């Protein structure tokens, strides 16, 4: 399905250290045309990194809905001793780069958008039995100003760190669920009303809450005891009492008490609406 011979490199698009996302051009029939694609490479095929991109690929063959990145196919590369991951080409890259980037575009309307579509993936990947862990801007790909499309970079498998999205239960427990996955929502929530403003993303903003100067295994005890007795985010500058509610909703210890992301998707759609 995808020759290595007619997959034309276009640019650099990612790198961490378990792999790397370059954007392509499928052209078979050679004549300086074809599809773009966005081509994930493995940096290091051990046993263990293998399989874990083989259960990524398996996955992906799974998925199909409007707002969950696109699986296309894959190519074996090096005379077929190297496996290559192939998906739609999303223009405007990731929510958190696009939301710091596009400020000119985006306002609350646009935000609320976003916000159910990123509920309805997560329906649907709910309804595939898989929980996301990693739901996060950062993780979320932009196809244009009407539509967004959950995925996960998988690329690096303080400010770089994912604890800030975890829910407590997953912090000390090792615990992740769909419920855990309406924290992390509540997350991306927050992160969609403080537009990537310099110094309110979640990890400024804890370790500001912890204190700047902690390091280490320090600043995990601090979150932990932090969340566990109610510490929160703030409510961004102009967001409304409304969506800080839902934020607030989504962390709520009690893991039973969280509300569902089809409960999410109705309420969102319905401020969106009225
Ligand atoms: C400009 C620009 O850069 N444009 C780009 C870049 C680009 O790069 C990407 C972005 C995402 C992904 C890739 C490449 C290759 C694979 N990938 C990706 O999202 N994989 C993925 C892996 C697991 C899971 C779901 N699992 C369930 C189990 N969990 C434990 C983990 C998550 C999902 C999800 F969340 F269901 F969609 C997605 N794609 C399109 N356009």
């Amino acid at each position: 399905q995808f020759e290595e011979r007619h997959l034309k490199f276009l640019q650099q698009l990612g790198k961490g250290n378990f792999g790397s996302v370059e954007m392509c051009r499928y052209d078979p029939l050679q004549d300086n045309t074809g599809e773009v694609v966005a081509v994930k490479k493995l940096q290091h095929s051990t046993e263990e990194h293998l399989r874990d991109f083989e259960r990524e690929i398996e996955i992906l063959k799974s998925l199909q809905h409007d707002n969950i990145v696109k699986y296309k196919g894959v190519c074996y590369s090096a005379g077929r001793r190297n496996l290559k991951l192939i998906m739609e080409y999303l223009p405007y890259g990731s929510l958190r780069d696009y939301l710091q980037k596009h400020k000119e575009r985006i306002d609350h309307i646009k935000l609320l958008q976003y916000t159910s579509q990123i509920c309805k993936g997560m329906e649907y990947l709910g309804t595939k039995r898989y929980i996301h862990r990693d739901l996060a801007t950062r993780n979320i790909l932009v196809e244009n100003e009407n539509r967004v499309k959950i995925g996960d970079f998988g690329l690096t498998k303080p400010g770089e760190s994912p604890i800030f999205w975890y829910a407590p239960e997953s912090l000390t427990e090792s615990k992740f669920s769909v419920a855990s996955d309406v924290w992390s929502f509540g997350v991306v929530l927050y992160e969609l009303f403080t537009y990537i403003e310099k110094s309110k993303s979640p990890p400024a903003e804890f370790m500001r809450m912890i204190g700047n100067d902690k390091q280490g295994q320090m600043i995990v005890f601090h979150l932990i005891e932090l969340l566990k007795n109610n510490g929160r985010l703030p409510r961004p500058d102009g967001c409304p009492d409304e969506i800080y509610m839902i934020m607030t909703e989504c962390w709520n210890n009690n893991v039973n008490q969280r509300p569902s992301f089809r409960d999410l998707a109705l309420r969102v759609d319905q401020i969106r609406d009225n």
